[PDB]
């Protein structure tokens, strides 16, 4: 049975959207192959996203994916929240509680703020972009009081792009007014690499300095440059390259074609594209459920128009709500387990750290089986040569 | 000569409504008198509001007013930015140099910092609503920095109103 679904993705990002078409190829079973409505439309419009949001709805399709800004997330979780049709997203999570949303990005403030912890901070900075939302920024705040902190945070994108070249000279010389050795950059990779030659014209990434990446895409970076500049540098990686389940993929994943499927020939991969990846293994699996549930939901656009006042939408899409979150499985983020408000549970962070050779993990972090730190190399029982320090 | 205007009013905000309806009387010429049309909805949910929006964009009216939440204003920037239709409201403003938005309400951050300076603070907590925006938390932190102020900023809008007596 083909399954109409949504198709919503930003321009520029067809890596994920070729990550995306990687999965319609590998989850497509006999049963039932899904009907994708691609839209590579703007995200920061919410009229360019009402209309291609109110065009899937006159499909009648039963789950959408896509992205959102943090001006269109007000847009999709008042819509999907009135108009009963379950959202998937890679992108950051709402605050609210929001019904029909599924998102793809675990929370990465509780492994933020137990990093902290481990390196036992008192006063550093934190730049933060605001196109994310500014909940870690309130997260680490509740926390400033409470672990009794002097955070320095200044917003970074206010920075027009012509001339973020004279700012930041500005900029970290206002840090240098304190002399901030510890930062903690909250960007995207772009916006990351963006700050981190901003680091290299100065030159301040020598030994002394240290600083935290707050994205899940550490090993997105341009880790090369700053890896023999001095400074240390810790971050967040979600694609644990290490894992056969992950090397299998890119075994598959770099022997593409680059020019069909442009970013798919590196050996890399963005987490966006790894939980796009992962969106389609938890959709597919789904409606292998909802096919063994045999709840038939054979809709034509009887939804129709989004302006139907009142509209009330067909109510099978809530049990189809309840079921993508009790989908419980493994994938490119470790295990996959949903809350009922559809934030991500069970789930694993693995702690990177920059090192001479490279990234290099130190341990993980979990929801309640929180940060433990991973060693071995010796496995023990050895004489331990106590430094004296004098 | 009838003049077709948007009505957007939250629900129980009718004291700003019984305003607006006393500078229909004072200010209704003989030239032209304004059409309202005046729809009680929720702010909150932008599906509610463009669905308000779009009964008075099929209106053609020529200004809307109304007010909106942190929520509703990404929708209201996005569409009357695109759909050309000028708006009004006494709303906390926004960061975005917005066309066809227009904001009855003064931006307060240069009294409030030029305030903190008149009684020389150096530490201080700052309880703040999530509702209006964080951009008066984002100009007191640029401050802070700047005028070397130790700010205690803490959230208060995240407490539920059932048990908003023990936290």
């Amino acid at each position: 049975n083909s399954i109409q679904i949504g198709g919503l993705f930003p321009r520029g990002a067809d890596q994920e959207y070729s990550a995306f078409r990687v999965g319609m190829v590998q989850f497509s079973t006999s049963e039932f192959r899904l009907t994708p409505h691609i839209d590579n439309l703007e995200v920061a419009n919410s009229f360019a996203v009402t209309n291609a949001f109110c065009s899937q709805f006159s499909r009648g399709v039963y789950a959408i994916f896509g992205f959102y800004d943090k001006k269109s997330v007000n847009t999709i979780t008042s819509f999907c929240g009135t108009l009963h049709v379950s959202f998937i997203t890679p992108s950051f999570p709402t605050d609210g509680t929001h019904p029909f949303v599924i998102q793809m990005r675990p929370d990465l403030k509780g492994a933020l703020l137990s990093l902290i912890e481990y390196y036992q901070w008192d006063k550093f900075a934190y730049l933060y972009d605001s196109d994310r939302g500014l909940s870690t920024l309130q997260a680490v705040l509740d926390s400033a009081a409470e672990k009794k902190w002097q955070v320095t945070a200044i917003n970074v994108g206010n920075i027009n792009n012509d001339k973020k070249d004279e700012t930041y000279r500005s900029l970290f010389q206002d840090l240098e007014l304190k002399k901030e050795r510890r930062v903690i950059l909250d960007c995207e990779r772009d916006k990351v690499n963006d700050i981190v030659d901003q680091v290299i014209t100065i030159g301040k990434h020598v030994k002394g300095y240290h600083y935290i990446i707050a994205n899940l895409g550490f090993t997105d970076g341009d880790l090369l440059k700053i890896q023999f500049g001095g400074a240390e540098v810790s971050g967040f990686q979600i694609v644990d390259y290490d894992d056969s389940l992950v090397s299998k993929f890119i075994e598959r994943w770099s022997t593409l074609e680059e020019k069909e499927y442009p970013g798919a020939h590196t050996a890399t991969i963005k987490y966006t594209s790894a939980l796009t990846y992962d969106a389609v293994q938890v959709m597919t699996e789904a409606f292998r459920n909802l096919r063994k549930q045999r709840i038939e939901i054979s809709r034509r656009g009887n939804a129709g128009d989004c302006l139907a006042n009142p509209a009330v939408p067909w109510g099978q899409g809530v049990e189809i709500e309840r079921a993508l979150k009790q989908v419980q499985v493994e994938g490119l983020s470790g295990n996959i387990k949903f809350d009922q408000n559809g934030k991500r549970i069970n789930y694993t962070i693995n702690i990177m750290e920059l090192k001479t050779n490279g990234p290099r993990k130190i341990g993980y972090w979990s929801e309640v089986d929180k940060m433990v730190l991973t060693e071995d190399d010796t496995s023990g029982l050895e004489q331990k040569t106590v430094v004296v320090t004098t």
